[PDB]
């Protein structure tokens, strides 16, 4: 599925990212649209062998299981192709995991390079929340 800007907004409120770990939800809107422009089903490979998975490109190396990166972890316990689902539950959830292991937002290149230092609030500006 390809989200609209303020459903996404909705959806990830309903999910509890607003304010999560002190980022406002512009910061989870604003990584989701340069990760994956908006796309559940988005898949990147990258050089060493892993991929990387759904609207916030969560990666197989550490995060989920995908049966071809030999040697990782999988510390949201689940198979990479939840992460693809229209139903953004699975990737909310890993998400949260991701972004309290002391890295904060910066474990999102897109989001540390686009995002970080601009005017994220301009990302749900206009929505119903
Ligand atoms: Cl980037
Ligand atoms: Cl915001
Ligand atoms: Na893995
Ligand atoms: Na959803």
């Amino acid at each position: 599925k390809v989200f609209g800007r303020c459903e996404l907004a909705a959806a990830m409120k309903r999910h509890g990212l607003d304010n999560y770990r002190g980022y406002s939800l512009g910061n989870w809107v604003c990584a989701a649209k340069f990760e994956s422009n908006f796309n559940t089903q988005a898949t990147n490979r990258n050089t060493d062998g892993s991929t990387d998975y759904g609207i916030l490109q969560i990666n197989s190396r550490w995060w989920c299981n995908d049966g071809r990166t030999p040697g990782s972890r999988n510390l949201c316990n689940i198979p990479c192709s939840a992460l693809l689902s229209s139903d953004i539950t699975a990737s909310v959830n890993c998400a949260k995991k991701i972004v309290s292991d002391g890295n904060g937002m910066n474990a999102w290149v897109a989001w540390r390079n686009r995002c970080k230092g601009t005017d994220v609030q301009a990302w749900i500006r206009g929505c119903r929340l």
